[PDB]
């Protein structure tokens, strides 16, 4: 009945394990979007960061946008999405970060929409190797803003992304934590 | 209402570039105002509340937020077309060619047919309507799936450009929340319809 249970159900029902490293969730998160699920997700992120003085959400196009906007809606704050490609109006005050895929690409945000007055919640769909998250952290730091934490819809706990961010002192709130995709099945991190 | 809130936001925060491009990065195209998006989504939902919509189709990236807010209110899933290769986008791909009048180039957009049924009755949602090519692209993809089009919801329409008339001529219901008559001398004039 909570967002974590709903999300785990969806992953169990509709997620397709493609390999040891890849989970396909195109039916609800990455191509088709379940807006009601996104609202529950946003409400859960908002609940976790309710008392933390969030002024702004930062995410990256495209899959991050829906959970980010639902979080922004609940908290009553604006949402900024970083861009991966040249666009028509993203032309000045560019804050950029290099992101390499396991080669390298640039992501960008206009500093016009981020100030040192901001206390930012980063929201993203997947946490795997963590390079995009590090990039968003860099961009927020470049703006002189502080980071309240990182909200992730699906985390692959068996990849290094989470540990890197935690080591750097960041609060990581992952709604689904996957321990393994071995044997073509999703195994979640154990809960007591 | 949503239209008036949008119009005020455009007037107060929009910047006219080169007397013809409307920059609205503070609330629509880079920074997103979620509350305004929800109001926008609710208005689109109200206009199509009696159309038996089963699904919304949009295109990354700026179309996603108003589309998802519309889908939330209507209680329907939202499918966003892709402009670039995705890790898992590989099955049943339905593609359309999109021409750019402004840069005289063509690009390919894609949707997996797995998320589009011949039983679907689709509402297309997009942020801008100008020359209309992405909209025609989405129409094509929906038709390729054998699905029907209930209409097209647009946040900002540049009414002096031919996109709207092209879609309307073909019999599509176009619902534009802010209709821009002109951007000349660096200011926004709305259609008084
Ligand atoms: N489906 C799926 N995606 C994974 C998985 N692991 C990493 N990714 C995604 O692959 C991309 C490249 O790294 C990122 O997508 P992105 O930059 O967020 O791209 P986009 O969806 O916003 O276009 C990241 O989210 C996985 O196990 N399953
Ligand atoms: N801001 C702004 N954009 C305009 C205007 N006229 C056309 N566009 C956008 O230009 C792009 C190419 O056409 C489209 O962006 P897109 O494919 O939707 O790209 P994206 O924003 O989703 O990345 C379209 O929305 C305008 O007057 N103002
Ligand atoms: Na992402
Ligand atoms: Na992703
Ligand atoms: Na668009
Ligand atoms: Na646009």
């Amino acid at each position: 009945s909570n967002a974590m249970e709903a999300l785990k159900r969806k992953i169990e029902e509709e997620g397709v394990v493609l390999s040891d490293q890849v989970l396909k969730v195109d039916s609800f998160l990455n191509h088709q979007i379940d807006p009601l699920l996104m609202q529950r997700i946003g409400d859960e992120f908002a609940s976790r960061f309710a008392k933390d003085g969030i002024t702004k959400i930062v995410t990256i196009e495209s899959s991050g946008i829906a959970p980010a906007v639902m979080t922004g809606l609940k908290l009553g704050v604006p949402v900024v999405f970083a861009r991966k490609h040249k666009s028509l109006t993203l032309t000045d005050n560019l804050l950029t970060a290099s992101v390499y895929s396991f080669t390298e690409s640039q992501i960008a945000v206009s500093g016009t929409h981020l100030s040192d007055q901001d206390h930012v919640l980063i929201i993203d769909d997947f946490l795997a190797n963590g390079q995009a998250a590090h990039g968003l952290v860099s961009i927020v730091k470049q703006a002189g803003a502080s980071i309240a934490g990182i909200g992730i819809v699906i985390e692959k706990s068996f990849q290094p992304g989470r540990d890197e961010l935690v080591k750097l002192g960041y609060r990581v709130e992952s709604l689904a934590r996957i321990q393994s995709l071995e044997e073509g099945k999703v195994s979640f991190v154990q809960e007591v």
